[PDB]
């Protein structure tokens, strides 16, 4: 609620999460739970109509940050991150699940699941924040 | 050459993102591919440094490696994975993206990408693995 | 969990000489996925200031965890196409765990988690792995 | 030159306990990087009946080059904050050789990639690694 509200404006701060219509959908103590609109941008193959593997990664950076951003009050930046695509990803809204797992002094480790419609896992990844 | 350039363009084409981004290919040839793309406002990540979206190096890690497995194969390829290191922020300016095929399977690929920012700086590079079918 | 994971699982771990130098033992396994250990010996470090585990050890351990929870499904041991391993934490002189459990199970492939532990619980890596079903 | 360079890398190599029970060595050691040799034994391997050599010392080799590559920057070994390797090629018996060079050199952070030879030179694995400068 709290953490719902600040994740909300640390959201919107962001062009690109506003383009591609990003809210908060969870926050507390479980990390953070995204989601996005979509648009036919967005697509990669036209043939299976398939959202972009890079949009996927975006949600991947972006629930791992605010994630961290839930301890310490302010968003991170990536120092990297990896993706893992599982299922392709056919036009519709998208969830992305992230969670703190490691949270040092000035390094944080977030994972991310990033979820379709019906609520199969279409990708996941982790990433290493710089806490600044 | 022109035929392998001929052919990522029309590749690259394909997709409506690719296109939202203004992405055209800028070299192709036996040493990989070279992929440009324009900025614009929407791909802003902090509105104050005005640092492009990582997620948007990322796409350019995965379309480097794609389009120069896709040069060898002949088609565009599904990506499997991907990761990516962030080295410098990305100011607002256009972007390239140097794209090569470190290992061709038969049934797998993985290639290596860098990201450059107009003066020819470093400001990520990744690798990625692509399911050739 | 089961007592035939259990016995299939160790089977799997003990056919490795590496694992056997290692002295690797399966802790738990079952349906949530496995628990491995290992014994630690005086040649697993790398700095001898803080005798130090070797990161290589502990992505050995990652790849290990991820390998064997997807073999709890398949009923074979699968080889690894890529890993990514975190490290979080120095891990000193001591005996480790690792936890594995499969994160997607596909025809073709699958992806797992792990988390490689000291004798403490402290968390000192961990990381994901994609294999090959063949 | 690479000489200071080589002497510098192999006493760091020579200080580790596992890096000797590989019997690693330093092959080359200059401006490029870095280039690093392991000694085979029946320890190394994983399936018993393909007598492949374990991921793990693959990995451990991708992490070593890259390190080693970014020492001879700094001046001292450094810690690896995460570490990435494909395998692209079954490691059968024999020595291997890792190739590793600094992609991106910073005020705190450095980016080496590695490449994993079998002594025919077919790329067995590579990957990348981020580290630490400073401990």
């Amino acid at each position: 609620s709290t953490a719902l509200e600040m994740a909300s404006r640390f959201v919107n701060r962001s062009p690109f999460n506003r383009w591609l219509g990003m809210s908060v959908l969870e926050a507390g103590e479980q990390g953070i739970v995204l989601g996005i609109k979509w648009r036919e941008e967005l697509i990669s193959s036209p043939e299976i109509r398939s959202t972009h593997g890079g949009i996927l990664a975006t949600l991947v950076d972006a629930a791992g940050d605010y994630a961290v951003a839930l301890k310490t009050g302010h968003p991170v930046p990536t120092m990297d991150m990896h993706v893992d695509y599982h299922r392709v990803a056919t036009p519709g809204d998208l969830r992305a699940e992230g969670q703190v797992i490691h949270f040092g002094k000035r390094f944080a480790t977030a994972h991310a699941r990033v979820l379709d419609m019906d609520g199969n896992l279409v990708a996941s990844g982790r990433a290493l924040y710089l806490i600044r």
